[PDB]
Parts: C-alpha cells; structure tokens; sequence
C-alpha cells in the first residue's frame, strides 16, 4: 500500500523462542528437496518465507555430487512457505546467481541476484518481480552481497555489496535503491577494514548491519545507516566477546576501530542486535569451526571494549553442526515494537561430513521474548548414515 | 469479518455421516507423506482443514524410524486440504513443537504449540501467522495442551494445559486468549482430578471439554467454560459406560465427581457431546487397548450415573486400530443449528505393530446426520507387509 | 453470482475437437498418480475439471493390487486440474465414497457421494464444500447414481439415483436439489426399465440424461427432465445404431419403450446428445468389449426407430481400450449456443490387463466443433509391459 | 483490463543479463520432471511464465523412451513458473497438441494447439482458458506454428501458421485472431520463399517475426506485420551474418529478397531483434550442428547485405548444446521502452546423446541491459552418465 517506514525501536529482548525450522534434510533424504545454502528469511506484509541459494538440483539426485562448491550457473535465489523445506515443486526462483539478497519495502518486493565468472560478475535488481537495474562488477573479483535480507525505510532499501579482495582491501559500496533504481553508491567509510555478507535490521530510522570482516577481523565490522540522508558510518564491535569464526579465545578487552587480530583470510556471515542494554550476539560455540550457535547478552557490546555477556541461550549445541546467520524481523506485525528474529544455517556434509559428496543445510529459525523461556537445542537431525 | 459467536444449539444427532478420510498410511507407502501422529480437524469460515503434529521426515524414509517417540525438535503443527494426506509438498507449518491446539475466531486463525525439553518447554501463542504471545513451562514437566482445535466466542479463545505429574496432581490452566493475547488465566477448579488432551466445542454461548484423566480415571473429566464470564467448572461423565483406555469393564453405576478406579497412569485423547437426550459418546470398542472405535447414544451421561446406551454406531471394527479422537464443528455453516463433527486417529506401527520402526496414523472424519443412516466401517487401510 | 439458467440451445455439431487428455497412466508409471476409475469433467463459472473416483493409492504403490473393486472404504470423489493427472499432490477430494455426482449452480458447487456396504449405503449432498443434506438407502442394494455432472437450472440440480437389484427392476429416483436441500423426488417413470448412470446435459430448460438400462436394453434408456415443473419423462433411443456395450450387432429397427433384447445384466455408461438432425451418438466400437470408441451423427435417433448414420468421426481405435463416457458443457462459455462436449475413459489393468494387478484409466474429452475436422485418434499410451 | 498497444519502441540492447534458467534436466534426474522440448517464454499482465510441449512422460519414466518423435497425441502446451522446471505437480495444460503459440492480449490469454494425423491436422484456438475457434488443415501436410509466444496489438493477435511440403513451396498463412475469433487471415506474400517457426515481438505498432526457411534458406526470413492494417510484408534479413543452422560459413555480402543458398531442407527455429543500429541477431556457434549460441550487434542487418558484427555476447559455450531460440517481452513492464528478451533451448539426448532414449531440453533466458554487462555462458548443466 504506502512504504513501510522503520518507526518502531525493538521489542525487549529478555529470551528467544522458536520461529521457524524445515528439517529439510531429514525430509530430504526421501522427498524432492533441493540442495542449498546460504539460507535467510523475509518478510512481506502478509507472509514471511524462507529464501537460500538453490544448488539446481536435490539432495538424493546424482547431481548432488560436487555441492560444495559456491558459485556455478546452476544456483538460483528460491523462496518458499515458512519452515516448510525447499523442495523442487515449492520453490519460487526469485533470480539466477549465487550471491543474494531481497527485501520487502511495504509496497513490492526486491530481489537481487549476482551472477557470473569471477572476473566478469554482474548484478541484476528486480522490483515487483521483473528486472529492472544491472550493475556489472567495478572491480573484477566476485562482486558478491548479504545473503540475508536488506531493509527499507519509506522506499529506499540500501545494500551492502563487496568486490575485489577477501585475503586484503575490498572496494565496498553502499547503494541506495527506490524501486529497483539506483539512486545513489557511497563507497564504505569509517574504521571498518573489510567488508562481507552484511545482516541488517532497521528500527527508529536507522539501519543497522553487522558483517564479516574476512581480512583479518574476529570481531565483527559494523555498517549503520541514515537511508533518509543515504549516508552511513562504519566501526566494529568493541566487545571482547568475539563473534566471528574461525577466531582466537576471547580476550578482555576488544577493538573499537580495528580488526581484533589472530585468525586471517576466513569467517562465517553472522549478525547481532545492538540496542544499548537490550544488545545480543551471536555466535558458533567453536572458535576453530562453525559448530553450535549460541546468543549472547552483552551490553552496550558496539561501544563498551570490555563489555561481557550477563545472560545467554544456546541454541545449537557444540557437538552439532551451524553455518551461517543473519537477521530478519516482520516489519508489519501488530503491537508497539520490532521483534528482533535471526536464522542459523546448520550444514551438512562437505567439508566436514565427506562420506557423502554433497553439501547442503537446513535451516532454524528465532525470534525474540520478553518473557525468560526455557531453551531447547535445535539440531539438523538428519544421520548421514542414511545418505551412504 | 466480525468475531463469531456460538449463539447456535447442537442439531439433533441421529447417526453420523462420513466427512473426511486421507488414507495417509495407504498413500504414503508410495508417496511423499509426512509421519505424524496427534491429528484433528479445524475451520475457518471458507475452509476446513486436517491437522497434526509431524514427526519431520516421510513415512518411506529412513529417519521414519524412531517415531514412536512424542517430543523432538523436529515435531511441528502442520494443516493440509481436507481429505488429502499430509504430504511434503502441501502441508503448511502453522508453528513448531510437540504439542498443540488451534482454532479460528472469526477474524483470524490462533496456533499454539509447545517445544522444549520436559523440564524448561514453553508455549509460542501465534494469531495471524505470527507469534503474539509466549508462557514459559509452570510446572517444569512437560508442559501440554489440547492436541485438538479450541473454541472461540466473540474473540475470546479458552485453551486447556496442564504441567506437572502424569501420575499425581498436576497444574491445570485455563487461560483465556484474543487476538493471541492473554486476557486472563485461572486454574482448574471443580472435581475433576487429573486434566489432559481436552476436546472440546461450542454452542450457546458455552464452550464444553472433555478430556483425560491419565492418573486414575476411566470416566473422563469435563470442564465447562463461559467465555464471556471467562469462568469454568469441572466434573466427571457420570455415565457407568466408561469412555477412556485402558478401563476396566462397563458397571450400572459411574462416578459424577471423582475418576472411576480400575485403571492407572494411562489413557487415550477422546471426547463426547453432551446435550441432555442428544448425548453422544465416543470410545474405542477394546478395554485394553487403541482397538476399534463406536459412538453411543447416551442420554443425559453427564448427569445420570446409571445412564446406558439407547443407540450406537459403529466407527471401526475391534479388529481395527483406532487412536485418539477429538471433537470439531463448522461453525460457519449454514442453518439453525451446529452440526458436531469428530475424527479418529487410526495408529499404524508401533507399537502395536512392530515389524515396522515406525508409528504413524490416518485420519477419519464423521459429522452428524439428522436422519438414522446406515453404517460402515472405517479403517486405516493399509497392509502393512507393503512396508517390510 | 446468480444461479445459471439453460438459456441456449446446442451449437450445430459439425465434428470434434480435442479438448482434454491427462495421459494419466503413462505419467503415473515414474511419478504420484492415484489410481481411479469412473471418471468425468465439470466446469464452474471460471474453470474446468477433472472428476474421478480414487482408490486411495498411487499405481506404483503396492495398495494399487485389487483396485478392479467398485467399493471401498477408500474411494473418494476427487478433481484436479484440466488435462493435468490426478496426483497425490493436486487432487481435491470433494467427499468420501465409490458413487458419486457434481455440479455447479452458477454461485457454488453440489457434490454428492454416495459410502457404505451394499445393505447400508447413505449419500451425502455437499453444497458450497460443506455437507448439507443425507439420504439412506432405500433398496438396501448398492444405492448408486451418475459417475458425470449433474445439471442445474435457476438454482434447481436434479440427479438421478438407483437402488435395488442390477439385473432386474430396482428403484429408481430423480431428486431436486436447491443448495443441497431436497426440494422434491420422484420416483423413475415412462417406459424406461432399468436405470444406472445417467449421462446429462441441458439446454433451452431441458435436461436431457442418457443412461444404461444393465438389465436388458442395448439400446440406452433417456431421461428427459424439466428442472422448472420438476417432471420428467423416459424412453429408449429409437434408433438401431445400438450403444450399449456388450450388445448384439446393429438390427434395422431399434424399440423406442423397450430394451432392444441380445444381452442381459451388463452394460456400461454412456451418453449421447439428442437435438433433431444435430443428433449424436458415441459407443465403443467393440459388440463385446469396451474397446475403441466412436461419435456417430444419427439424425433423429432418439425418436426415429430406423435412424442411421450420416456421418461419424473414431475417437479410439477398436486396438485400443476404452471404458466409460459422459456428457458435460461449459455452460458459463461466451456466444450464442452450448458446446456439446464428452469424456471418454481409457481403463488400463485388470480384467483386461491382468498382467499387473490394478486397473485404472486415463482420461480423454472432446468438444464440439462447427467446422468439420479432421480425425485422429487418441489412446491412453502406457505401455503395461513397462509396469512388470 | 484494456488490450495493450504496442505503444513503446525497444529499449537500447547494450549487453544481455540472465533473466531465467530452470535446469530441468539436472532436477528431473531425481524428481518428476516432465519431457519437453520446443520451450518458450510469455507474459501475462502480472506474470511470465515458461512454455514448451510436453511429452506426456517424466524423463526418469520408462515411457521416455522415444520423445525424439515429434507429434504424438501425449503432447500438450503446458507452462509453469519461471526459472521453475516442468513439473508433472506445477505444469498447467493450455492445449493438446505438437504445434503451439499463445499470448496474452492485455485482458486474457490466446493459446493455440495443433492436433491429428500429418494429413489430417487441425488447430484449436483457446481463450479465456476455453475453446473458442478450430481451423481445419488446408494442406493437409502437417499444419504447423510458431513454438514461440505470439504478439497483440488492441487485442488483435496475428499468428503465422504454415501447412505444406518442408521442402519445397508451402501455404503459410497469417491469422489475425482477436479474443480466439478470426478476424481476416492472408496467404504469406513478399520475398520470403518458405516459412516455418516464426519469432515474433512488437514495437510501435509494428510486429516483427523472424522465422525458418527449411527449404533453402540459410539467412533467416522476416515477416513484418502492421496488426491495425492487418496486412505485411517479407523478405530476408540481409546480412552475411548467417542465422539458421546448419548453415554454409559466412560470406561478405548475404541476400535479402532471397534464400542464401549452400544447405536445404533444415534448419532450426531462431529469432533477431531488427531496430535499425541497435539490431542484434542471435545463432548456434556452430554451423554443423545445434551447438553453442551467441548474440551478435550487426547494425541494420535487416537491409544492409554487408553487415558485420560490432559486438556481441556468447549465451552457451560451443562445447555445450543448443536448440531452438525464440523472442518475447514482458510488455507490461515499468518504464519507457520494452527490453528485447529471448531463450535457449538447450537439447539434451537425442540424437546427439544417445546412450540414452529419450530426448529433452532445459531453458535458459536473458533479457537485455543498456549496461554492457561481464559475460557468462550457461549450459544445461546436466550428466548424461548419471542416467545411464
Ligand atoms: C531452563 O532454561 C533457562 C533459560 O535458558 C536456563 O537458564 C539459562 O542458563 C544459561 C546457562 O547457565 C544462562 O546462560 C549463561 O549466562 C551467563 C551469564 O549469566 C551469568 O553472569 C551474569 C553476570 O555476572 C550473572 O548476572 C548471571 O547471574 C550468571 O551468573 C553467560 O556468561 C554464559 O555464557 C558463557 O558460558 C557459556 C558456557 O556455558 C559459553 O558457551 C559462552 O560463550 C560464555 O562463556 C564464554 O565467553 C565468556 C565471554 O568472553 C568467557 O568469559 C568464558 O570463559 C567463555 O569463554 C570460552 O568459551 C567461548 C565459547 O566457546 C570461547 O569463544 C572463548 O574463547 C572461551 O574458550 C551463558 O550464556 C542463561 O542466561 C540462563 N537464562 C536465564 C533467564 O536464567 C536454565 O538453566 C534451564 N533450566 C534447566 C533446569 O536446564
Ligand atoms: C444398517 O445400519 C443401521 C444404522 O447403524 C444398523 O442399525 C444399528 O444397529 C446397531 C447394532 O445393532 C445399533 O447399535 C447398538 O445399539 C444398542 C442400543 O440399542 C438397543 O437398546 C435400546 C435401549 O433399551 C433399545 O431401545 C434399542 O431398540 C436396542 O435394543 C447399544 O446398546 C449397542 O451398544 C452396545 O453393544 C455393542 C456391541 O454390539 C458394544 O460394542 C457397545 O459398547 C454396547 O454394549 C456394551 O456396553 C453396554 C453399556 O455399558 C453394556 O451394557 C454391554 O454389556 C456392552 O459392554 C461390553 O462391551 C463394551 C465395549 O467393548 C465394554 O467396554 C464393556 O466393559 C463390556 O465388555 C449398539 O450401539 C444402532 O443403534 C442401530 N441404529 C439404528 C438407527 O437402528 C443396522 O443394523 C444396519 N443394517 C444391517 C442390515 O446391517
Ligand atoms: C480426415 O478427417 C475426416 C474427418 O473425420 C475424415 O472423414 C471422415 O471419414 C469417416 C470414415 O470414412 C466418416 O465416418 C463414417 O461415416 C459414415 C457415414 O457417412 C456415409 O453415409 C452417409 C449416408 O448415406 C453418406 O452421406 C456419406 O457420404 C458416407 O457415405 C458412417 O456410416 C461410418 O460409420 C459406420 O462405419 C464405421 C466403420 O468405418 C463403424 O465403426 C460405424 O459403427 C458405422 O458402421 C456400423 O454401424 C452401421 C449402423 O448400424 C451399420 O450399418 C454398419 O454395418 C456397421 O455395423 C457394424 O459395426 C458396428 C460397430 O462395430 C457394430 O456395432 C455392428 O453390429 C456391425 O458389426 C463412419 O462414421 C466421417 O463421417 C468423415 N467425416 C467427414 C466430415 O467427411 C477423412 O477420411 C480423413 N482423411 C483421411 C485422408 O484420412
Ligand atoms: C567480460 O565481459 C565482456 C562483455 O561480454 C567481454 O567483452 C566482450 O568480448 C567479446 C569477445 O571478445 C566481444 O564479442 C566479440 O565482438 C566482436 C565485435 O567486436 C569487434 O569488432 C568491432 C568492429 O570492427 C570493433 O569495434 C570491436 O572493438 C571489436 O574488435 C565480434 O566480431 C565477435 O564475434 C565474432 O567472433 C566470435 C568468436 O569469438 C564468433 O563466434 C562470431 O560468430 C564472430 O565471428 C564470426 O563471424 C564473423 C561475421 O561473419 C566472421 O567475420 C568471423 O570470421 C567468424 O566467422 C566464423 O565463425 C562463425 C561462427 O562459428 C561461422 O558461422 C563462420 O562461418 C566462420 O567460421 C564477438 O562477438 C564483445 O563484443 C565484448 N563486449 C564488450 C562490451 O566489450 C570481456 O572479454 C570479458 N572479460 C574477460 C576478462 O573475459
Ligand atoms: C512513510 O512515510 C512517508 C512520509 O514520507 C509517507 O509517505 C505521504 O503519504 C501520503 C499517502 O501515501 C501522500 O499523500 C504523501 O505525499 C506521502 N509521501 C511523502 C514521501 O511525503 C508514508 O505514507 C509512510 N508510510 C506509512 C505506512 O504510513
Ligand atoms: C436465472 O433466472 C432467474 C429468473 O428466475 C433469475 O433470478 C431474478 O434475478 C434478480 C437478480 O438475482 C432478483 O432481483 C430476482 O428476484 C431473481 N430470481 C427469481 C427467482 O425471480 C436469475 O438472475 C437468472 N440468472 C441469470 C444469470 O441471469
Ligand atoms: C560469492 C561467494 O562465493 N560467497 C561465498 C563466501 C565467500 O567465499 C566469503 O565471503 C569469502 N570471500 O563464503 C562462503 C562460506 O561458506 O564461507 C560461502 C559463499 O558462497
Ligand atoms: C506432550 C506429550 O508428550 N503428549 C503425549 C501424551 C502424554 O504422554 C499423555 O498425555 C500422558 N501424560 O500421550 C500420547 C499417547 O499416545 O498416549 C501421545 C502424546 O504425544
Ligand atoms: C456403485 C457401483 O458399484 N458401480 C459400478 C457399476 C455397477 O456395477 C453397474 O452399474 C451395474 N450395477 O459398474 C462398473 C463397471 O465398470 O461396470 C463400475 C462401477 O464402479
Ligand atoms: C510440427 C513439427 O513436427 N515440428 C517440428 C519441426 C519441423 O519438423 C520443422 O519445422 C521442419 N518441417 O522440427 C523440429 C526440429 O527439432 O527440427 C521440431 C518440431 O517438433
Ligand atoms: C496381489 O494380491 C493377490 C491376492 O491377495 C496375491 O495373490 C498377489 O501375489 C498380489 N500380488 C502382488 C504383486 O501383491
Ligand atoms: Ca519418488
Ligand atoms: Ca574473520
Ligand atoms: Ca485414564
Ligand atoms: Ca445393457
Ligand atoms: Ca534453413
């Protein structure tokens, strides 16, 4: 109808309750479910769906073989039905590419999808499901986005894309669309080093990101954003509770403006909500691989260098498999406030399951509570075994 | 629209026609169809859909096995088109969890279901397709519902849960919802003794459950509710003709206001229509196990505990597995009167039939029928030596 | 919107057009098909179907062996798209039974299924997706009715229904139903003998039905019916072009008020568009068997005892299996005239094909062209050996 | 709502982006992926949608065997969404048929199928999903269409049909349909000696279809059409830039009244966007064999005989294989021009992949940029091993 405009602040976040889970590949061990991965969840104003990068094929067909890889001409961004999974005869391609994002601004919605070789990649911008702007890559190395849902505020929707290095500087820009159309780019400003997979969320006019910082950083760089004045700032999460993964063990006190040192050229998209005391983190509960998923209260984490955790939640368990994460919240739900949600990747198979020569995930998914609930650990659940 | 109001009576139960039947087990040998189990039926004003609690995998596929097991991470609420089978491809998630109810208000769909481990499970209220309202486990032991649709009067939706012992004094709950919110919430009051699994319905303005006594009663407890005065009473099916199971034989004279003996810590989900003259039971033939399945015509079982059958029909020969069954109504159909409606669960697999490592069900469906029609048996159908 | 009214007459039949086929049978042979058996086409206001009697089973499935049994608890009414099969996944039970009937009034939808052992049969009639109205047996003998649409007119859907013996005179009735309520029935009247699956179509007030006299006509009993007075008449097709199957070879004068004598308690459904010189007949092309199907234009055959063709067009080859046929229209289609359309199954399977232990069919529908067309024929397709 | 104007010229052809892929043959290894082949694309005002011919099998389906054959009475026009594969669950018939062309005149859709016997074809022309008009073979020598989406202007759709020898002389013919009813229709005229498979699209009142000459042709004819006049003209596209295939290597200077000699009787089904400068012809790499494809910039192609290429995309590599190729337009896109858009169809099986016995394709689809977008190529991406 009208733009949605981010008027709201986010709801107290006091425990996290279950959203949404497919258990795709249990189910698709013996249904037609499609192999994927970097999976997410959007909301429009009448439904949520889950979305994830299609590997063209599904778990139990012979052209699983091979799905470790990232970027082929075969991936595509599907949607389809909360926690249902994301099977061949439920999935809508939203746009063929292997690096995504997609975002609802109140009226329609936009999707993007990157495609390509390496040297030549190319974005193409849909709007209302039809394709409307392409942007070809500046820097002729992977030009790559979120893999999480973008944000909008009265009809500008900014996204975070990145092209050029993942080992040493990038050229990141931050472009403002209205429609499908671009109406401005900034090129990344602040103290933020490198940039990568971006999840946002937006409240009070604000736009909030958290990334990856490949480079060198296992704290996690920080992108807010003004889309009224299409400007923003970039830092990184003060707080010695690090974030990224594979990351040292955690220190006493992190970094404001500079990569907290100790692991290079490798990390996991992850995400946070940074509100002052109602701030959470989340994380895998390894610091050397992306196994268990936990959430963190630390308050006034982006600011405070020393600020540690004063409640928490698990959420997958250390002797079970995560992935990615990123943040999402329904926009248009009833009442005074932004519920804050996030999903977890949980992968299965290569690289670390390699008796079967496939990879895929299913995906978990959260919202928030102001009450204190009880929490449950929430695996894949699939046996590999099955598979062999 | 408007909320709906129960401002109709009971029509006149005669006999009861067949409704509804998804021959899931039969299909599902060859299809692919979800496990599940704790099934039920539930309308909105323009459709009328099956219900259950799926089990996250196929009934053909490996993790089928283990599914005799209630509580798992990978359990949600699912609803499906009338008379089909829950399949992969066309069950939708209305929320996740091992235990749930549902109901429509007029407006609006209300879901609730229960997860988590049994000492820290909590309940997601969801109105709207989206999560309202959360309570966290009381009691610290499985904390449980209906397992059958809730009852709404204009906007006011009771809901039935208990927490605590399955064998002893446990903590009942009536909490009254709208629009997902908890206007108020009471504990059990009156003589039933033990609450589990209520079924319940609505006409006149007054919302009538029967439930489950699993500590000692082979009567079963009702609690009757008012929705506008947001109060209820509890009692017992006077009646001598026993409806849970396990249950020792029929005697000529029940228990109003306390479990009638014989039988411990067990019991099946059921239900009853208690309307004076036009009472009707249902229960499953066998004393001892989930066999068979007849409805009884049982004047004034409620209030009389000398009152014996004056007329019966047969649902599913003793020869046949039955499970829980639950009541049901289109409250949104034409004419003076509700017609009430109930399904039966018919279990396959384990336990009772343990060549297969897997425990799943069907669902049948009858409503009834102003004219005395002749009757047919209904059994799941499938052979099991089709999955061995 | 409004109920529809048979304002038009027929459309000259110059030919015929192709205008469905699902190659059900050839698809289920690798993919989710259910196995069915009398089959049909109905149209609603802003779309056409497929009808079909499943047997609760793919024919993959290991349930497919004994599907040559007419009645089972697991038999229901089902449609699915036009020219798609009808899946596990896309077909919409309208009601649970092995007899049934449907059409659409112009503002919704009746449905009729018929459920129940031979001694105790009870149709239930749905109006608007919802049960409205029961009917027990009144013969106790397999109460059965069409198997193809009903015809409404101004709200007023008559339907033919039999009960009592197949192989002598049984007791047949033409109910009126408004909105699924009974408004009147007679009992079967004029010179017909014996009535089962009556094939209707209207026009210009006057719904005209071709049945299957199963006791001793060849020739086919026709019900004609005035959906305003609530009267009807019967005869038998005049003509000596014999329609029936199995029949004896065609004399040079047909009966009018009589069975034509040659065969006794056997039959199969049929229909035929009655209309002056604009007259049509179809039959299998087989005396013995239902193999082949043809449309032959018998000018008058209805009222002439000599009549015989004067032009003709081979829907089946008498190489290939065919089975039953019914009459439908698209009474909500724009011009001036009704186009005569017709369905033709294609049983597969036992007794025919007993090398696989199913039966089944696929489905096959032509419309009326104005155009004289050319010819070709259209078999169902499968391979059988391929099912071994 | 009203029937859409070709009101907009095309937008400037700078590079192509992909629009859609749908990998059928890669999912259709393990899931039930119907046979295709003479695919296209087409919109409707809210959505576009993929097209082909069915073959009325799944690919993993024993019936697979032999879908290199043509014309079968399994055929059907089927569509599903885009990017989506053919499923036997998604696909929605259209028709009956091996022949067909459909477009949607801004308030309903036209589809039109072909049917029968080589000299006994007829076609049926669909409207509003419901027959409307048929059309008799004249030639009865193989009636036959486009296989491409057809265009409307203020709901005249002109359809190019062709009835006759495929090699030698045959009667084409030009329909003008509006709502399914015949207008006028003309027989070809011009310089255009034979006319098969025309790719047709729309601009500024004027509709352009660039089509086969099987006869002699290696330079593609192009038949322009004024849908208001209802009249045309043909000729050759000029250019040495030789289109069909096979084909004899490129020469200096091409043919415009003429077919460019050096290989009859073949050829495949192609298409070209001729705008003065901004024209761009598309073709298989190889010259042999349905191999590879590429665009090619050749300004003013269409009258200038010594055109030469400016610039150009390669689709699909010439190691990977090819098929038919086709135009279409989302002609109710935002903005002031219309993106020139085209697929592949990219042939897996037979007769170049005969290992196995079936014959089917996948599609791939771009639309144009006015950036000048990286290159990537896109094959089908399937084993033909893993079906072995
Ligand atoms: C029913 O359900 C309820 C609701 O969930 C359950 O109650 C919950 O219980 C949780 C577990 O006990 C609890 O979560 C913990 O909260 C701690 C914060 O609370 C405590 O501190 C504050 C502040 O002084 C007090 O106010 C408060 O009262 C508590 O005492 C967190 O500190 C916990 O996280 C830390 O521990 C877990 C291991 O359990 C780690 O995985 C996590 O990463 C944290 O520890 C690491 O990081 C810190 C920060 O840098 C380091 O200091 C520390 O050494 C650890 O570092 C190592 O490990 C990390 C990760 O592997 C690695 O990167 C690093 O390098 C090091 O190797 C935890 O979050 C909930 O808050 C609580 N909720 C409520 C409402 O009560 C209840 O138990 C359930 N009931 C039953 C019967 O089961
Ligand atoms: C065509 O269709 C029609 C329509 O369905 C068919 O007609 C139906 O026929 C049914 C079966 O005959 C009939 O159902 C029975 O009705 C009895 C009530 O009617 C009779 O009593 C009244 C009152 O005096 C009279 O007015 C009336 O005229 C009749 O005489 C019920 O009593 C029957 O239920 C009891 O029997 C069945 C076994 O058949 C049990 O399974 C059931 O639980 C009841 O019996 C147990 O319970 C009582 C109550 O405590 C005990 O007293 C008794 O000993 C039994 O207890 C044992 O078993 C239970 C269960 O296992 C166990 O818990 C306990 O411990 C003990 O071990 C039955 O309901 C329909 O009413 C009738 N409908 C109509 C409209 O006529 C017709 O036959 C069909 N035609 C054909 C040709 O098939
Ligand atoms: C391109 O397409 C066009 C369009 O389809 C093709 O043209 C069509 O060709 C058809 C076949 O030739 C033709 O159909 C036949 O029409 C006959 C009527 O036309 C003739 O008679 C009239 C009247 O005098 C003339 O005006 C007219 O010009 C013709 O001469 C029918 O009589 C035909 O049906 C009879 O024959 C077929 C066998 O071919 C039987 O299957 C059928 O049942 C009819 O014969 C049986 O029944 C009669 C009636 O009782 C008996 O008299 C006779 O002995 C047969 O009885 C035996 O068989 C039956 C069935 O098994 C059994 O029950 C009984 O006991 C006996 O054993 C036939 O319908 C179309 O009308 C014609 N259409 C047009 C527009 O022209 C064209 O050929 C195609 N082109 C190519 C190149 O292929
Ligand atoms: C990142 O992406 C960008 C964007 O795609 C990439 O840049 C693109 O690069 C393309 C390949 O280099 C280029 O495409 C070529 O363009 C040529 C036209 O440009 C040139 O000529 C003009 C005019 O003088 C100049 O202005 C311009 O600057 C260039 O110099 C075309 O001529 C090319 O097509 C011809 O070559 C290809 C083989 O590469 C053939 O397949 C094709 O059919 C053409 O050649 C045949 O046909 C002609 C015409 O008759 C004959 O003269 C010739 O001998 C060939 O004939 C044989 O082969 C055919 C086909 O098999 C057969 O039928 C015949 O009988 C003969 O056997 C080609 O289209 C893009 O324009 C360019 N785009 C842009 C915006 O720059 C960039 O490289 C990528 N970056 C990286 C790092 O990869
Ligand atoms: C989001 O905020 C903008 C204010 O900028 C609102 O957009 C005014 O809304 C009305 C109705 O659409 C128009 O008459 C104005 O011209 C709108 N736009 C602007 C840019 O001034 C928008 O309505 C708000 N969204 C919601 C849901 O209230
Ligand atoms: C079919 O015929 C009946 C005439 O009997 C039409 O029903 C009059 O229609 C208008 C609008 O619905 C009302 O004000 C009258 O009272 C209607 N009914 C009767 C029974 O008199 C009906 O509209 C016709 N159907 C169509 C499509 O025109
Ligand atoms: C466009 C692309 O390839 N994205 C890939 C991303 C990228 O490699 C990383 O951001 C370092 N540059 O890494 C991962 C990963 O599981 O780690 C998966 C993504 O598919
Ligand atoms: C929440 C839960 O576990 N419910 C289970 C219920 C419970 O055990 C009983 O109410 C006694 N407490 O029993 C049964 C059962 O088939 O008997 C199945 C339910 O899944
Ligand atoms: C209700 C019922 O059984 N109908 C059956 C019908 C019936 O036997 C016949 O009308 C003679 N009475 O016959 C046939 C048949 O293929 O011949 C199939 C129907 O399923
Ligand atoms: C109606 C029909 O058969 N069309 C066929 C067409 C035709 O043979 C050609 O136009 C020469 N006449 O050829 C091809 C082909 O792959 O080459 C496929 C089409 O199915
Ligand atoms: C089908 O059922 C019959 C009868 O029970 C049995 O003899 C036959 O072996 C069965 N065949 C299969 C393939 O199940
Ligand atoms: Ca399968
Ligand atoms: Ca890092
Ligand atoms: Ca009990
Ligand atoms: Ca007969
Ligand atoms: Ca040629």
């Amino acid at each position: 109808r009208d733009f949605n405009n981010l008027t709201k602040g986010l709801c107290t976040i006091n425990s996290w309750h279950i959203y949404g889970k497919d258990n795709a590949v249990r189910i698709g061990e013996d249904s037609d479910v499609l192999v994927t991965r970097e999976p997410y969840v959007s909301c429009d104003p009448d439904e949520c769906r889950f979305y994830a990068l299609s590997q063209g094929t599904t778990i139990r067909g012979k052209h699983s073989n091979g799905t470790i890889h990232d970027r082929s001409q075969y991936r595509a961004l599907i949607s389809w039905p909360l926690s249902s999974p994301p099977t061949v005869y439920n999935s809508r391609v939203e746009c063929i590419g292997w690096s995504s994002t997609s975002c609802h601004d109140g009226k329609t919605r936009m999707s993007i999808c990157i495609s390509g070789p390496n040297n030549n990649a190319s974005a193409v911008i849909w709007y209302n499901r039809r394709p409307v702007t392409e942007i070809n890559t500046w820097a002729r190395n992977i030009l790559r986005t979120q893999e999480s849902e973008c944000v909008c505020h009265n009809g500008v929707c900014p996204v975070v894309f990145t092209d050029g290095s993942a080992t040493g500087p990038a050229e990141t820009r931050i472009y403002y669309f209205k429609e499908g159309k671009i109406l401005k780019w900034e090129p990344l400003a602040g103290t933020a080093k490198h940039i990568e997979e971006c999840s946002c969320y937006g409240e009070r006019a604000e736009i909030t990101c958290t990334c990856r910082d490949n480079w060198q950083g296992s704290n996690r760089p920080v992108i807010r954003i003004d889309p009224v004045a299409m400007t923003h700032t970039s830092q990184y999460i003060c707080s010695p509770v690090l974030t990224d993964n594979p990351r040292p063990n955690d220190p006493t006190v992190g970094k404001c403006n500079d990569p907290y040192p100790g692991n290079n050229n490798n990390g996991v998209k992850g995400f946070s909500y940074l509100d002052g005391v109602n701030t959470w983190l989340g994380r895998t509960i390894s610091i050397a691989s992306r196994s268990g998923y936990e959430m963190l209260k630390v308050p006034n984490a982006l600011t405070d260098d020393k600020s540690k955790p004063t409640q928490g939640q698990t959420i997958v368990l250390n002797t079970d498999w995560s992935g990615y994460s990123g943040s999402f919240m329904d926009y248009w739900a009833e009442g005074e406030c932004y519920r804050a949600c996030f999903y977890v990747e949980l992968i299965r198979g290569r690289p670390k399951e390699d008796k079967v020569w496939w990879t895929s995930n299913s995906i978990v998914s959260m919202c928030s509570s102001t009450e204190f609930l009880g929490q449950w650990d929430w695996p894949d659940g699939a046996k590999i075994e099955y598979f062999l």
